[PDB]
């Protein structure tokens, strides 16, 4: 069974444990549970393929940015997650998809951009400079809601996409 290793890179506080737990438990968390876990692995049917997901789920504090260097080394797809009510986490991308670059030793890795928290009304970062930010990248977009389970397959779903296509 094919094994796609994800990672998922982002600034604190956007969603990045939230889209993993949403994923692989199916329940929605907030500051006072429990997101400690960093590693998962879940059976899903992507595109009709039974495989098997592996979610690095890194923490986006910059204490740990030595410790992503060292995991997600061995990771093979990565998503780049933002909150698109905070305009610094979604320009906050850009070094943490340049953070990859330097694990991985490659320009094109495979890649996916994601708006998170597109529940709520405050949004900052309209879809379009986002597109357009994912469009520069060479890499899909894709917006999500941890909280209401929309995007999230979509969003793993299509980084496992970039992974086939690489
Ligand atoms: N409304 C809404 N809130 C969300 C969403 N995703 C995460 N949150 C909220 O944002 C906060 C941070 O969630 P979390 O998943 O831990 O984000 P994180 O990027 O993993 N933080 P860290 O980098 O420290 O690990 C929590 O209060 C959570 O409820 C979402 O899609 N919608
Ligand atoms: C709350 C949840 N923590 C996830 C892992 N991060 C360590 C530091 N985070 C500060 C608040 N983040
Ligand atoms: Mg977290
Ligand atoms: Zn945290």
């Amino acid at each position: 069974m094919t094994e796609y290793k994800l990672v998922v890179v982002g600034a604190g506080g956007v969603g990045k444990s939230a889209l993993t737990i949403q994923l692989i438990q199916n329940h929605f968390v907030d500051e006072y549970d429990p997101t400690i876990e960093d590693s998962y692995r879940k059976q899903v049917v992507i595109d009709g393929e039974t495989c098997l997901l592996d979610i690095l789920d890194t923490a986006g504090q910059e204490e740990y940015s030595a410790m992503r260097d060292q995991y997600m080394r061995t990771g093979e797809g990565f998503l780049c997650v933002f909150a698109i009510n905070n305009t610094k986490s979604f320009e906050d991308i850009h070094q943490y998809r340049e953070q990859i670059k330097r694990v991985k030793d490659s320009d094109d890795v495979p890649m996916v951009l994601v708006g998170n928290k597109c529940d709520l009304a405050a949004r900052t970062v309209e879809s379009r400079q986002a597109q357009d930010l994912a469009r520069s990248y060479g890499i899909p977009y894709i917006e999500t809601s941890a909280k209401t389970r929309q995007g999230v397959e979509d969003a793993f779903y299509t980084l496992v996409r970039e992974i086939r296509q690489h």
